[PDB]
Order: C-alpha cells, then sequence, then structure tokens
C-alpha cells in the first residue's frame, strides 16, 4: 500500500481534463505542482513557427511542473497538452514545500522523476547532434519497432503511428515526414500504407 | 558558502585531479556522489563511432554523479572530464542518503540542481531540433558568454573557445565551424582574434 501518496493528494485539489486541453502554459509564472492521477499528458516545445516537438510523454503516477519549486520567479519551461482525457492534482509550491518537511520522501520520489527525465533528455540531444532529418526519421521508425505495441509482420515489424506524431517526436512537419517516407519507400527500407507502417527485416 | 554547505563537505574525501583527466566514465557502476570544490569540468557523451559531444560544463559548486543516486544498479549516464584543475569531494551515496536523514535540505540543494539541469539541457533538445547548425553557434558564443571564466571587454565581452570546442556542443565539423565563424565576423556579429572571439 501507499500510504504517502494518499497522503500528499489529499492536500491537493484533484481536476478532470478533457484530451487536447492544455494544462500547463510555457512562460507563465510558476507557483504550483501537479501529480497525474489518471491518463497522460505530453510536454511540448515549439518553434517560431509553431512546428512542436515532444520532449516527453508523462503518465500516471508522474509529477508535472516541477522545475519552478526550486527557485521564486521561475516561468514555466514548455506547454503540456493532455494526451488523453486526465485526472491531475494540484498543489501550490508553498503547500508542498511544508509537506516536505513533515514527511522527505515525497521530494525523494520527485527527485528520482527528475533524475530519469534527465538521462532520457541527454540522449536526445546525442542523437539530434548526431543525425539530420533523415536519420532521425529512419531511427525513429526502428526504435517504434523494437517496442512491445509493435506487431509482427511476415516482412518484419509492423507499428501504427500517424505521420504527424512522427513529426512532432524529430520536430519537422507532416509534409516532411511525408517526403522522406516516401524515400525511404523508394530504397525499399519500409512499406507504408494508410497509418500501418511496415520496417522490413 | 554556508555552514550546512561545510557540514556535507565534513563527511566527504577531497581529491585533486589535473587537467584532461577523466572522473567519471561513462558505464561504471555508480556508487559515489560529488561536488566541484575547485574548477571546472565537461560532462561528454559519444557515437558509435568514437565523436565526442559535449553535454554540458560544470563549475565550482555543482554536484556531479547525482543521477544514480536514486535507484541502485545503475551505471553512469556519461564521462565527465576535467577541464581545469579540480578539486572534488566526494561521498558514497550510502553516507549521502543517511545525511539526508538528518538533513534534508542537502537534498533541496541538490535537487534544486537537477531541476535547473532539465531546463538547460531541453533548452539545448530545442535548439538542435529547430536551428540550423549557423543558429546553433551564434545561439553557443552567448551561452559561453555566460560562462564564469569569460573575460570582459570594451565591446561586450570575450570567450577563448577553439573549433573543435564549438564542433562538439554543436555537433557539426572543425571546418563548418570555421566557415560559419567567418561569416558571422562579416556580418559584424563578432571578431576573432587567434584562439579569443569576441562576441558582441
Ligand atoms: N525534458 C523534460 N522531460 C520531462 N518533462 C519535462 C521536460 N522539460 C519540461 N518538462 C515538464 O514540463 C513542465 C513545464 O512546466 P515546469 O517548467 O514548471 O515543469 C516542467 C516539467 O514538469
Ligand atoms: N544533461 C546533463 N547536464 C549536466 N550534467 C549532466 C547531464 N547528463 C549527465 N550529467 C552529469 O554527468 C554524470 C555522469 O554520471 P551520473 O550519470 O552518475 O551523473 C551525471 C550527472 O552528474
Amino acid at each position: 500500500t501507499d500510504p504517502t501518496l494518499e497522503w500528499f493528494l489529499s492536500h491537493c485539489h484533484i481536476h478532470k481534463y478533457p484530451s487536447k486541453s492544455t494544462l500547463i502554459h510555457q512562460g507563465e509564472k510558476a507557483e504550483t505542482l501537479y501529480y497525474i492521477v489518471k491518463g497522460s499528458v505530453a510536454v511540448l516545445i515549439k518553434d517560431e513557427e509553431g512546428k512542436e516537438m515532444i520532449l516527453s510523454y508523462l503518465n500516471q503516477g508522474d509529477f508535472i511542473g516541477e522545475l519552478g519549486l526550486f527557485e521564486e520567479g521561475q516561468e514555466r519551461s514548455a506547454w503540456v497538452r493532455a494526451k488523453t482525457a486526465c485526472e491531475v492534482a494540484e498543489i501550490s509550491y508553498k503547500k508542498f514545500r511544508q509537506l516536505i518537511q513533515v514527511n522527505p520522501d515525497i521530494l525523494m520520489r520527485l527527485s528520482a522523476q527528475m533524475a530519469r527525465r534527465l538521462q532520457v533528455t541527454s540522449e536526445k540531444v546525442g542523437n539530434l547532434a548526431f543525425l539530420d532529418v533523415t536519420g532521425r526519421i529512419a531511427q525513429t521508425l526502428l526504435n517504434l519497432a523494437k517496442q512491445p505495441d509493435a506487431m509482427t509482420h511476415p516482412d518484419g515489424m509492423q507499428i501504427k503511428i500517424t505521420r504527424q506524431e512522427i513529426g512532432q517526436i524529430v520536430g519537422c512537419s507532416r509534409e516532411t515526414v511525408g517526403r522522406i517516407l516516401k524515400m525511404l519507400e523508394d530504397q525499399n527500407l519500409i512499406s507504408a500504407h494508410g497509418k500501418t507502417i511496415v520496417v522490413y527485416g
């Protein structure tokens, strides 16, 4: 059982958010911490022209908006959009800091999540620096194929994903994803038809 | 410095490291936490080929090797090499977790640094994804103009970085860096005198 989590949750005010709604806006003054009770969200950044890139998918049990907790006057570092319908707990940093005194184990949990996120984001940095847009998309297709939800196909592995989700992962437009996917098909690397993509061998 | 910091340091061993020496090797079993008492280090990762990429620079007052602390059986996520001569304090994770029980404020200081690192690293992800090699270099020069080792100037400030270094942060060749540094000079954005660049 987890008494610490119930204790924490009891000090928050829980709300429901339909999918696609924005929970956090980049630039806002940060004064509250969030905790995903149910559902999943996408943490994303945009460029001066609206092109989006997902930094991470966050799910049940994950804290959100923790980056502004340690210093005053911080701004939210990214937008957070509900991927599915969510049930999110919210609490002011001020109240949260009071809880940390009563039981530091709650901070230990938050920090464990921050360390994992740093490891994963550093990994992305490596890829963005070493691969160009074509390689980024190819490697993404390979990783998707290696995932558990990836189905087995007569000629390799089959994955389901829209050209737009791929664009969000690599940080390019869906039209760009379209051109590269077309090129990859001509090189006999994949087979794209509808929302289904077959990765060969 | 303050009493809490000094309290933490009294439970550590302080070791000296010369320039270019490796403090942490990627893949090692993470069992120790470090604190930079004096000096500077670089955090590096690389691709299947051996090409190095500078993830970050850390300085006096920064903790290092904190990532493997929250879960046992983890490997160091990167290589950490001394940029200058360093004076680094170290303590076992086991002993550190004990200190947390006495005074959690020590964990707060650590977590604050991790939060900052996540912000900076995420920003780096944005730069690499949305900026062309030229855009990256212009930004990097500014990020470097913010370093503690940067010198002032009657026209902006100055850095003593090399073309290999810049290429390692941005993700490009020494040649390309030169090519781009040249352009930025024509456009009156910077001025290079040897290994010294004056960022306006
Ligand atoms: N690299 C990342 N990985 C995971 N989550 C992140 C990352 N960058 C930002 N976020 C989350 O997005 C939130 C935006 O608001 P905050 O900056 O307060 O806190 C941020 C973290 O919760
Ligand atoms: N993105 C990053 N920014 C700053 N320091 C980092 C980053 N990634 C790794 N490190 C540091 O490099 C260390 C490598 O060993 P650890 O993984 O134990 O701890 C890591 C952190 O101390």
